[PDB]
This record gives structure tokens, sequence and C-alpha cells, in this order.
């Protein structure tokens, strides 16, 4: 799973969230 993590989890949303 990706979205489930990129949602509110930096585990997959490093540069995307930052």
């Amino acid at each position: 799973v990706a979205r489930g993590w990129g949602r509110k989890c930096p585990l997959f949303g490093k540069n995307k969230s930052r």
C-alpha cells in the first residue's frame, strides 16, 4: 500500500509532504 501511508504518514511522504 502507498496512499494509506502517504496520507498522514511520512513513511511514504517525505519530500512529498515536506
